[PDB]
C-alpha cells in the first residue's frame, strides 16, 4: 500500500514505525548514530540497561525500515557496524529534537509532578 | 537537565509518555483546540476508555494538558493544550507528519 500513513488509523503500519524509533532502545541508537559509525558493542556500551536480545531486536526492526546500514566484519574479531541511511537521517532528527526537547524542560515537568 | 542514555533518568518516563501511540495522537488531535474525552475517543481508531484516561491523565501530571470538568447532566471533560504541551507537540507532531508522509519509502524498504 503506497499510502501516506493515518496514525489515528487502527492497524496504519505507521503505527509500527513510531512504535521501533520511539520505543527506549529505538531512541538511543537513532540518537547514539548521528554521531557515526557504531559497532554493536558501541551501542552496548552508551546504553546502559539494555540487554543484548534487545538491541538485537530494535536494530533489527530499524534496519528493516530502512533506516541503518548495517556491515559485518567476519574478520577476527568479528564485529557488526551500523550506521544511518539518508532516510534514518531524516527521522533521527525528529527523534533527536524531541528527546533534546525533553532533556531540556524536564525541570518543569518535574516541577509539575507534585 | 535530562540523559536518557542514563538507565534511571526520568526523562525516559516522560519520553514514554509523550510518545506512546495514544500520547502522540492526544497531543497532535488538541492542536486543533478544545476536545471532549468524547470527541478524542472517536478520533483515535483502537483505544480503550481506560488507555485513553490513563494517558490524559500521564499528560496532564507532566504539565502539558488543562483539563476542563461539566459536572451538569450528562457529565463531561474537556482538555486543551498548556503553554509547555503546545511546546512538545510540535516536536511531537513534526515526528508523527514526518512518519506518516515517509510511509511510502519505509514499506519500500521492507519488502526487499
Ligand atoms: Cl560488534
Ligand atoms: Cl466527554
Amino acid at each position: 500500500q503506497l499510502r501516506e500513513g493515518n496514525l489515528f488509523a487502527e492497524q496504519c503500519p505507521s503505527r509500527e514505525v513510531l512504535k521501533h524509533v520511539t520505543s527506549r532502545w529505538g531512541v538511543l541508537i537513532l540518537v547514539a548514530l548521528r554521531d557515526g559509525t557504531h559497532r554493536f558493542s558501541d551501542l552496548r556500551r552508551k546504553m546502559g540497561g539494555v540487554s543484548e536480545k534487545m538491541l538485537a531486536q530494535s536494530l533489527q526492526a530499524l534496519e528493516q525500515d530502512g533506516f541503518l546500514n548495517r556491515v559485518s566484519y567476519p574478520v577476527v574479531p568479528p564485529h557488526v557496524e551500523y550506521s544511518l541511511t539518508p532516510l534514518g537521517e531524516q527521522v533521527s532528527d525528529k527523534v533527536a529534537a524531541l528527546a533534546d526537547w525533553i532533556e531540556l524542560n524536564l525541570p518543569q515537568v518535574l516541577a509539575q509532578r507534585e
